[PDB]
């Protein structure tokens, strides 16, 4: 029995408000905290701030608060649901909201209940969460696999500039045989990046992204493919540490085209890039540099360019913002074959059945799913549990840098050691984890 | 009852490892991370490293792993040690070291077995950990004192430069009402740093220190604390903020000389301060802007010019590496009229029993007592509830930006709220927060 549902406002990576929801019941307090993830993704949960600009800049999430404490516990506690019974759970909180996108009582109110209420059911299973999660997905556990850690080193994208377009580069440890070795290899590869960084670009071009990568004043994308290269090579683990790349594509998007050198605004064109001048771009970078995986080629409403390249790519094309989480956005982009793997990012739905739900039709159209945090995380490790519960073999959760991210990649630490035999590493076979 | 006593490499904020301590009673598990805090302090405990070059860049934690596991574990066990009794368990740690400084077993096997422990005596005595500190310290709790949380904005020293030779500019919410409060105020001014740096320095002044702070490419600490009082203004909260001031002086301390313009080394020298020049620089300072703390304004060994400075100062001077949480070093600070607050680390000591010893000395001579974080941070909450239970008024926990930082400011939002009218807040009142 669920007694008491409350929240409070918080902070973020970033020090911007978020809700923190706490679910007692007769085992103890249950507690989760939202991502703040940067917006970007129309067709998403809305996201409740007060606006006030006098208060956290307006970021004030006071609002949502509110709709938990007011309108949420009131009604939850009087519903008597079984939090074992997670559709159950998240069934009631859209019927409360009544929105398709969550704008009445707002994605960030209703996720902090719904993730709550997870770890309330697994208390009272007495299992641990990602043992739940196994069982409210029905995913094989026999045995678990632990996923490789796609570590964002060096960041591009929102953080600073030249022309460097792209957003996210990172380092999968693919090779590895253990969980706890990835990272170390991981670590080990971002350190030396640092370095080099360092000495290249100047202290300052060492100071950190939001997520932890280095934020280099770079150009070009080479240039930046080419720092990672020599670090994994210094590091002594080339051939383990293959890349991931997040474009972040619908960032530079204009007049059906493609700018990869925003920063200008002498806005250059005549340089820009069609959907296939890019394609080609791409495969350039691809049989040169160790790339094995890409998110967000293309813009979010750009169909055609991404169908078009997955049909050549021959690696993992990860959606992220063309699917914003939304199994309707999936179905379209499983029929016109736009990619094959998807970013979870459960803020985006706003609801753990809902993020459940959409990673098993994408694994029912042999998509991949990489689980993702948000650019303003916390502390809370409830993806760590979900992608292993999920069995993805695969997890952005950004540098071996900030606790915000450490936090998930010690709690993975935690679980390997804990399963003990009864976990295998995704290794080489992270895109398709859950099949093995 | 301890059961069992384990350990486990995992990471800290900085991508480097450190020891995690699991203590199992009938009551649960209960953990511990420690801090790697970069080692700066000469008379500290010492840290344990493999060194092993071709292993996490050489800085594992392998044998400090062990010497948990392999050594004091069993012996622990044994022992049959009441947890209550904090003493008792220190006591027992140390006797297996038999080093002053903790270099037989090293201090982070010592110290997570010691922070597990008074968690463990908490959940036994069925208290929350911050009333179990007060207990073990004996302090007052009636009411419990919330801290000012001095935020580190703006970051020099190990982050970047120009001749900035400064290393932390802090913001401490001193008119704040409540903590819940502080911390808003703290956040919005911090906000508003970021713009006022990314429009002037660019885009990349942006991106953060190891703390948090903004790295921006600064030259003087004019500019520094200009830079941040436009922040308080801008945000709206003038008067309500005042600044700290982490010199962190043993750095640039060269031939009995200041060198306020370091990263050259075209070592310019005519402009080389001597104590009593950096003195009047500072007092410069003091009257230009709301300074209201200074830490390690001279460097550790040099005792005359911390003396000298201390004599007309007039603000809270706080002593970090002249002390390092060695009472043999404060009873001399104290003897000498060094300053008149510590900077308590733990981690600096090794034991929990000495961290409370060494404060309670502090507090006896009059001096105040700011708890702090390491550079090196994890995701554990530990310094919230020991400032709160040791009620020194004051913390220094980072900027609002890194969850190895808001983890621990999150954490005091939920003990402020949950100490009901039973806590104020210490606001002007922080330096002798404990007397309140
Ligand atoms: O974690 C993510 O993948 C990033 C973008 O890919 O999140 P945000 O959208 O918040 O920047
Ligand atoms: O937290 C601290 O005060 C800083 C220095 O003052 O720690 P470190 O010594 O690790 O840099
Ligand atoms: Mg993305
Ligand atoms: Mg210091």
């Amino acid at each position: 029995a669920v007694s008491k549902v409350y929240a409070r406002s918080v902070y973020d990576s970033r020090g911007n408000p978020t809700v923190e929801v706490e679910l007692t019941t007769e085992k103890g307090v249950f507690r989760s905290i939202v991502p703040s993830g940067a917006s970007t993704g129309v067709h998403e949960a809305l996201e409740m701030r007060d606006g006030d600009k006098s208060k956290w800049m307006g970021k004030g999430v006071l609002h949502a608060v509110k709709n938990v404490n007011d309108v949420i516990a009131p009604a939850f506690v009087k519903a008597n649901i079984d939090v074992s019974d997670q559709k159950a759970v998240d069934d009631f909180l859209i019927s409360l909201d009544g929105t398709a996108n969550k704008s009445k009582l707002g994605a960030n109110a209703i996720l902090g209940v719904s993730l709550a209420a997870s770890r309330a059911a697994a208390a009272e299973k007495n299992v641990p969460l990602y043992k739940h999660l196994a069982d409210l997905s029905k995913s094989k556990t026999s045995p678990y696999v632990l996923p490789v850690p796609f570590l964002n080193v060096l960041n591009g994208g929102s953080h600073a500039g030249g022309a460097l377009a792209l957003q996210e580069f990172m380092i999968a440890p693919t090779g590895a045989k253990t969980f706890a070795e990835a990272l170390r290899i991981g670590s080990e590869v971002y350190h030396n990046l640092k370095s080099l960084t360092k000495k290249r670009y100047g202290a300052s071009a060492g100071n950190v992204g939001d997520e932890g990568g280095v934020a280099p004043n770079i150009q070009t994308a080479e240039e930046a493919l080419d720092l990672i290269v020599d670090a994994i090579k210094a590091a002594g683990h080339d051939g383990k540490v293959k890349i991931g790349l997040d474009c972040a594509s619908s960032e530079f998007f204009k007049d059906g085209k493609y700018d990869l050198d925003f920063k200008n605004p002498n806005s250059d064109k005549s340089k820009w890039l069609t959907g296939p001048q890019l394609a080609d771009l791409y495969h350039s970078l691809m049989k040169r540099y160790p790339i094995v995986s890409i998110e967000d080629p293309f813009a979010e409403d750009d169909w055609e360019a991404w169908s078009h390249f997955f049909k050549t790519a021959g690696i993992q094309i990860v959606a992220d913002d063309l699917t914003v989480t939304n199994p309707k956005r999936i179905a379209t982009a499983i029929e016109k074959k736009a990619a094959d793997a998807l970013l979870l990012k459960v803020n985006q739905i706003g609801t753990l059945s809902e993020s459940i739900k959409a990673a098993q039709d994408s694994f029912a159209a042999g998509w991949g799913v990489m689980v993702s945090h948000r650019s303003g995380e916390t502390e809370d490790t409830f993806i760590a549990d979900l992608v292993v519960g999920l069995r993805t073999g695969q997890i952005k959760t950004g540098a071996p840098a900030r606790s915000e991210r450490l936090a998930k990649l010690n709690q993975l630490l935690r679980i390997e050691e804990e399963l003990g035999d009864n976990a295998v590493f995704a290794g080489e076979n992270f895109h398709h984890g859950d099949k093995l």
